[PDB]
């Protein structure tokens, strides 16, 4: 089998991608944060504290004439920007693009924190890292793909995001057409679950290519680009007022700037972000200066390869039994 759906920017800055996913008999349509860094299919419901939905679609299990309870079974994540859910568990069909798993763990939030709420065009988050970092206690609960992997034609799924425009997750099938060149693989470990990664190196602008490993995580759920304090600073370096600023959060730079663009390594080939991908608008309505897209990872005990870095390739998650990473330009 195979599915192919299309996956939407949230708003004008791609702060985030919903891609609709049909749960339950008859189908429920909810519009899921695809996530590679994390292993928790959780949405929206009839069972989530009223005072926390704000516009969101909700799951209603009682409507549904396949949803079982797992009885039992709660859930509750913690993520890297400080947001948080919880709940407890029921199985059901879900299907993404035409491809269905029947008896999918289903995590019903009964919590959200307040930055939850306050995204109302997100209804839940769709894991697709390593089931090994699913929440689901005491029995731990296996991602839509892990569930669907032996049924598809090939067991992989590609990320193909779009910069300010829609993109495609496919599953089971490498499509040909969307991508140029070829694509070069590269070694994962799964020792933290994650689809972790060695970059050779970077590139800021027209400069020179500097070889230098760069161990970080394949992540979709992530908006940014977290890197090295050393490789953040080297390129912001290159843009004429740009600096860290702590009241903010970050490296912002003024909104006047052209920015150059940014190079990784994967292997020998080089995938090339452009300077507006970097952009992340006024840091408040109506401010000149603007926040940028790499940030470093200083704080965070890992680097992330997010979605600045991942809309520039079409990349391959390949879950062969040893699992490995494509990326390609596109
Ligand atoms: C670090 N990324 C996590 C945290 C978050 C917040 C909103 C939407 C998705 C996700 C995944």
């Amino acid at each position: 089998s195979t599915g192919s759906a299309t996956t939407t920017p949230i708003d004008s800055l791609d702060d985030a991608y919903i891609t609709p996913v049909q749960i339950g008999t008859p189908a429920q349509t909810l519009n899921l944060d695809f996530d590679t860094g994390s292993s928790d299919l959780w949405v929206f419901s009839s069972e989530t504290t009223a005072s926390e939905v704000d516009g969101q679609t909700i799951y209603t299990p009682s409507k549904s004439t396949t949803a079982k309870l797992l009885s039992g079974a709660t859930w509750s994540i913690s993520y890297g920007d400080g947001s948080s859910s919880s709940g407890d568990v029921y199985t059901d069909t879900v299907s993404v693009g035409g491809l269905t798993v029947t008896g999918q763990a289903v995590e019903s939030a009964k919590k959200v924190s307040s930055s939850f709420t306050e995204d109302s065009t997100i209804d839940g988050l769709l894991g697709l890292a390593f089931s090994t970092l699913n929440t689901v206690s005491p029995t731990q609960q296996k991602t839509f793909f892990d569930n669907a992997k032996a049924s598809l034609d090939s067991p992989v799924f590609t990320a193909d995001l779009g910069y300010h425009a829609p993109g495609t997750y496919n599953f089971g099938f490498i499509d040909t057409t969307a991508y140029t060149g070829s694509i070069t693989y590269t070694a994962v470990s799964t020792k933290q679950g994650f689809w972790e990664w060695t970059s050779t190196g970077y590139a800021v602008g027209s400069g020179t290519f500097k070889s230098t490993s760069i161990d970080g995580i394949a992540d979709t759920g992530t908006t940014l680009l977290y890197l090295p304090a050393t490789v953040v600073s080297a390129y912001w370096a290159q843009v004429s007022g740009a600096k860290s600023s702590s009241s903010v959060g970050g490296y912002v730079f003024p909104c006047s700037a052209t920015l150059p663009s940014f190079t990784f390594g994967v292997g020998s080939a080089r995938i090339v972000i452009p300077g507006d991908y970097i952009d992340f608008g006024p840091i408040s309505t109506g401010s000149s200066s603007c926040f940028g897209g790499i940030q470093s990872s200083a704080g965070i005990g890992i680097n992330i390869f997010g979605d600045v870095a991942l809309k520039a390739a079409f990349v391959v998650f390949n879950g062969a039994t040893t699992p490995t990473l494509g990326f390609a330009s596109k």
